[PDB]
C-alpha cells in the first residue's frame, strides 16, 4: 500500500568495482564482505600504486563515509580486504582496491605479516586451480567477561567512528580443473599474529563464520552445484 | 563470472501485515521497522497475550533470535512496531510478535517511558492525517579512560542476540496542507524516569542518521518535489 510513501530508510548497498564487488555497512563505515575472482590469466600485470594512496568513497554518503582523517593518528593501517596485488592486471582494477570502502582498521603487524602471507597464499592457489574466489570481511566477535555475561566490544576511530574489527575472515572457493570445487575458510584476530604459525591453523568450519558474520555461503554453493 | 556462487549477504527486507522491516543477521535484530499509523487502524478487536512471542522462521536458524535467547536474560522482548498499533486486524497484531520485530529491552523502559512514547505517537493520529513511525536500535560509542572510543553491548543467549544501547523512533507527521513535520526521539536502553517529558528526548534527525547508518531527510526531500 502507501507504507513506503517516504521511501525506506536503508537498503543493501552493493558496489561493483573493476576488481571486486562489495556490500557496504554504513553503521560500521566498512564493508560487510568483499568478493573477488582470481585466476592466473587475469592476475599479473603492470599496475602499481603507492602503498598509502587510499581515497575515501564519494559514492558513500558523507555521514557514513570513512576518511583518511579517521585513520590518521589511530595506530591502525588502512587494511585492504580485496588486495591491491590481486589486481595488477589493470591500473583501474588496482586503483579500486584503494577506496576506503574496501579497507578496515587493521593492526599494522597483521596487515604486514600474517594477513599478507594469507593473501599471498590465496594468490598462489591460482597456479593450481582454474579459479580462486575470495570473500573477505570483518568479524565482531563476542567475548565472555568476569560477570558471566557476553559482550561485543570494539574500538571506533576518527570523527566518523569507523569500527575496528575484532577479527577478519577469508573464504576461498577453489575451482579445480573441471567441476570439483573446494571450500577453505580462515579467521585471524585483529592482532599481531605470529607469522611462523602455519596458515592451516587458522582454518575454521565455514558454519562458524556464517553464524558469527550473519552471512551465508554454503546454501549458495549447494544451489550452484545444481 | 564473479557472482557464479551467488552473493553471501544482501538486504533482508520483510513485509508483514502491520509493518515493513529490514533485518540485520549479525546482531539478530531489525535495523529498522516502518509503520503507517492511521486513526481507523488503532481501533479493533485484535488482542494477544503479552508474552506470546514467536521466532521468525523466515530467518535462517543461524541468525534467528529465539525465545530461549531471552529467557533468564533479564530483558523483555521489546517490540519495535507496537502490538497496540495494530488491533485493526488480528493478523496485523500477530505479526508484531515475531522476534525479528523485537530487541532485548530493559523491562522498566519497555513498560514505562518507551510505552509512553508509543502511546504518545499513537495519539498524534487524532491531529495528523498520517503518522509514519520508524523504530530501531542504536549501538552508540562511549569514551573510556584512554580517551579512545568503543562500542560495547551485551549479547544474550546461545544465538548472541545483540542488546541495543539506545532506541530511536522517527515520526513523520503528515497534515493535510502544510504537510510534513519530522520528529525524532532517542532513549537509552535503561530504566528511564517516566516523569521526564517526552520532548526532552527529541534529537536532531542528523544525529540518528549518523549513528544508525540510515537516511531519512533525502527521501523526505525527494517526495516533497
Ligand atoms: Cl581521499
Ligand atoms: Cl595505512
Ligand atoms: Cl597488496
Ligand atoms: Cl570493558
Ligand atoms: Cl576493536
Ligand atoms: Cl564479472
Ligand atoms: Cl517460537
Ligand atoms: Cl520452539
Ligand atoms: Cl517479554
Ligand atoms: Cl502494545
Ligand atoms: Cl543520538
Ligand atoms: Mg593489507
Ligand atoms: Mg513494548
Amino acid at each position: 500500500g502507501e507504507l513506503a510513501k517516504y521511501g525506506l530508510p536503508g537498503v543493501a548497498q552493493l558496489r561493483s568495482r573493476e576488481s571486486y564487488v562489495l556490500s557496504y555497512d554504513p553503521r560500521t563505515r566498512g564493508a560487510l564482505w568483499v568478493l573477488e575472482q582470481l585466476r592466473p590469466e587475469r592476475l599479473r600485470g603492470d599496475g602499481d600504486r603507492s602503498a598509502c594512496d587510499f581515497r575515501e568513497d564519494d559514492s558513500v554518503h558523507a555521514y557514513h563515509r570513512a576518511t583518511n582523517a579517521d585513520y590518521r593518528g589511530s595506530g591502525f593501517d588502512r587494511g585492504a580486504l580485496a588486495a591491491a596485488a590481486n589486481h595488477r592486471w589493470s591500473q583501474r582494477a588496482m586503483d579500486d582496491t584503494f577506496y576506503l570502502s574496501n579497507v578496515a582498521p587493521q593492526v599494522p603487524h597483521l596487515n604486514q605479516n600474517a594477513w599478507n602471507n594469507l593473501e599471498r597464499y590465496s594468490r598462489s592457489l591460482t597456479r593450481t586451480y582454474q579459479n580462486v574466489y575470495v570473500c573477505t570481511g570483518p568479524l565482531f566477535l563476542p567475548r565472555t567477561e568476569a560477570d558471566g555475561k557476553s559482550y561485543v566490544k570494539y574500538q571506533v576511530i576518527g570523527k566518523n567512528h569507523v569500527a575496528v574489527p575484532t577479527h577478519f575472515f577469508k573464504v576461498l572457493i577453489l575451482e579445480a580443473a573441471g567441476g570439483q570445487i573446494e571450500l577453505r575458510s580462515y579467521v585471524m584476530p585483529n592482532a599481531p599474529v605470529d607469522e611462523t604459525i602455519p596458515l592451516e591453523r587458522f582454518l575454521v568450519p565455514i558454519e562458524s563464520i556464517e553464524r558469527a558474520s550473519g552471512l551465508l555461503f554454503v546454501p549458495n554453493i549447494l544451489a550452484r552445484a545444481g
